[PDB]
């Protein structure tokens, strides 16, 4: 797609700290950009929509190539349309924003310049952020994560994409998402099927795959840390059900691991660690600090700080595994006890290390779940299982929770705030901000 | 040996903090006891010495069993004889103390009660302490470490030892030391050879072996972190040169690894990390905090705090190894690049994990080195090597430094102070002391 300018594009600014092993941190200035799927897509020559509701213009978009030639992405009114605001080092995303139309959530990328994404090499480094999840009820996910996207959003590889990172192109993740309207500088109109339950979305014949580091998928009830390996590390198109992932018939018939090696302290048995109020170790009515460390072995370490008190990731015992480090032994034990082979089939932490050794783009989002109502995060899943099934219970939410239309109607003012992002060598980010 | 009471035994008290995963720490009250080798050893029935200078009484001690029956250990005047003092959570050890006789240094164990050693299970936990090394010049070693000693100092296994932990019996370490005067409730007079260079010491026909975790061996110039595995995890007697270690002909002909997998940041190439004054990352003229974490994988992590600034162990690159975690890959790369096979022959970190999974006793000591002048810690070693030999340079001290008689004469007022010991689950010890 190209870019149009009927609506101006001003990326909300966002600062973050780059820390050094020598003990100081220095401020960096970036900004955030909304993903292309949230944008108005119209004819290059007029205000006629190329996509409206969940269907494509059959005349503007008779095939993927013609569609991309005829159509452009336009600018975003971040606050009034999308409920996205920033202040200094803080970013807030509102759940439902009513303007001329209703918008639900957002997916945002941290930029290096007006036209390029910021890339982070996670291996050997740590990432710290503060989060307020107090306004996230059952069924919602305020997410902070990394994906192996191109810094230009795909322009160099696909010259029919001239919109680029400036307009939030080039997304990929470990679900090989097929809901994207543009992939590899082509539309995704071929094979398009409108969603049965979402007036705004559908599934196309192509998907976009890459490695994904889910540092944080969470609401006020549950939180999970999850690496997802793929056999191709970076962004790669996939065809139809061969994509695998959430948007396909066969979840496991592709190049990515859609399940990941997840660590949810509640799922692992510590039901007192994280939740609303003073009966939990971390009180989710209050802001908390989350630090994630990527040691060179490929294992992941985690600690939290709230009100000046520090907590390592809680210990878990699972089969022969015992500890609080997300390592090979943990992931292997998880598969053995909870089931599945996706993570290990895709190469486990060794394959994942190839992603963290390279550059990844920072994503912050707020979403509800039209496929599984977020039950995999905060409830019992599948819903017919009981607590006697190992790993079935992931949180205290009802198996009836998270219906998108219901949570959109009841909790429109839900929101997430991410702040005080700090990045640098392991051991460096607790030092004073500069 | 038995215990006598011509001199009373009052263990200087010492407090330390036990921390919990829930974020609080609670004070514990222990004390310290001096090792039996420093004590006066005399006839049970009189004040006649069983050992004097570096020779045994041929009449009281004609063989190991008769010697142990005839002889006892007596009490220690901690401050006036040994230069050992405590105040609250702080312990100081002076280098040379002049009383009726000259004493050099001390080796001390943390006690649980007046008659038993405190045991710590290191695996899954972390150990934090503060240290002032400013008064430790080249050739000195203020050491804090753990060994797999019996809590009773050997009494239950060897009933001819009735003196026990109260009198500091039962020592062992990875050098299988043969300088000990009593091992396994027998004297070590058989095969005794006086030291050629130390008026107070010798080498006997028996040694005492066990696993050793050297958290801290250091002076103002250099510091090292070193696990040492043994094929028998706990205390075990050894025979003659079959002992291996520093006190034997063949260093490597025994059950323990006398070399260990050492991590000295200077040895690994970072010559700016630790030293006297503001030109170093950690200024050794000032107190510093040292934290050591024993993850369940068997790897060891380390960070430091000085003046509120936190530093992870510096990154090192060695062969194919890159990182700051002391793990299997590091130890294997070290052997490949610096040479040696002792650590891996003895089972490496896997065998070492058997020690940290069990109980170990906390040792604090101050010593000079009558075998190698501490050159292996703070100089170039062996002394004929140059900086072009990988790992030869371990510190900036001259290869002429550390002659015991010289440093004892020039630096008698040298000292080390260890303080603010905190122990608990990984992530817990930075929380407020209680
Ligand atoms: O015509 C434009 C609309 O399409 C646009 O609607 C937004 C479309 O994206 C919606 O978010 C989806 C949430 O699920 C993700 O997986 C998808 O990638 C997203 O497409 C968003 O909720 C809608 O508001 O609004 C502007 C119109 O001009
Ligand atoms: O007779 C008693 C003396 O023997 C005692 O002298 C102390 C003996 O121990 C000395 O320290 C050695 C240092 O090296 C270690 O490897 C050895 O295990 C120790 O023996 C210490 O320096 C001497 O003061 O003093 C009291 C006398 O009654
Ligand atoms: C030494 O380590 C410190 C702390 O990690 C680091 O800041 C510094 O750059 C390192 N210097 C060298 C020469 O490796
Ligand atoms: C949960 O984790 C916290 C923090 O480590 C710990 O203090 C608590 O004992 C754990 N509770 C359970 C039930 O595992
Ligand atoms: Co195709
Ligand atoms: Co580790
Ligand atoms: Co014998």
């Amino acid at each position: 797609q190209s870019a149009c300018t009927l609506q101006s594009e001003t990326h909300p600014p966002l600062t973050w700290q780059k820390c050094s092993s020598g003990g100081t941190c220095t401020q960096q200035t970036g900004s955030v950009v909304i993903d292309a799927n949230w944008r108005w897509t119209h004819a290059t020559n007029s205000s006629t929509n190329c996509y409206d509701g969940n269907t494509w213009s059959s005349t503007l978009c008779p095939d993927n190539e013609t569609c991309a030639k005829n159509c452009c992405l336009d600018g975003a009114a971040y606050a009034s349309t999308y409920g996205v605001t920033t202040s200094g080092n803080s970013l807030s995303i509102d759940f439902v924003t009513q303007s001329a139309q209703k918008n639900v959530g957002a997916r945002l990328y941290l930029m290096a310049s007006d036209t390029t994404y910021q890339e982070f090499t996670l291996l050997g480094n740590e990432f710290s952020f503060d989060v307020d999840v107090s306004q996230l009820p059952c069924g919602l996910n305020g997410a902070l994560y990394f994906v192996s996207m191109d810094a230009d959003g795909g322009v160099s590889k696909y010259p029919t994409n001239t919109a680029g990172a400036k307009y939030g192109t080039g997304y990929c993740d470990s679900q090989c998402p097929r809901d994207l309207k543009f992939i590899n500088g082509q539309a995704n109109v071929e094979g398009w099927e409108p969603s049965s339950n979402n007036a705004n979305t559908g599934i196309g014949g192509h998907g976009s795959c890459c490695s994904e580091m889910d540092i944080w998928q969470a609401n006020s009830i549950s939180e999970a840390l999850t690496p997802h390996p793929c056999t191709t590390v970076g962004q790669e198109i996939c065809e139809g059900d061969g994509c695998g992932g959430t948007y396909s018939d066969n979840r496991y018939g592709g190049t990515c691991d859609p399940d990941g090696c997840d660590w949810n302290p509640y799922r692992l048995g510590n039901t007192s660690f994280y939740g609303p109020g003073s009966s939990f170790t971390l009180d989710t009515t209050k802001k908390l600090t989350v630090v994630t460390q990527f040691e060179t072995s490929g294992a992941i370490n985690r600690y939290y700080v709230q009100n000046g008190v520090t907590f390592q990731q809680p210990n878990a015992e699972l089969g022969s595994y015992s500890g609080n480090e997300l390592n090979d032994d943990y992931c292997t034990a998880e598969e053995a006890e909870f089931g599945g082979s996706s993570f290990s089939d895709k190469g486990g932490l060794t394959q994942f290390k190839k992603a963290t050794s390279g550059g990844m783009v920072l994503v912050m989002s707020l979403w509800d779940d039209y496929y599984a109502n977020m039950l995999w995060l905060d409830s019992t899943y599948p819903t017919n299982e009981t607590s006697s099934t190992p790993g079935a219970v992931r949180g205290s939410c009802s198996t009836s929770s998270g219906v998108p239309a219901q949570v959109e109607s009841q909790s429109p003012n839900a929101k997430v705030t991410f702040s005080n992002i700090k990045f640098g060598p392991i051991g460096s980010t607790g030092n004073p901000s500069g």
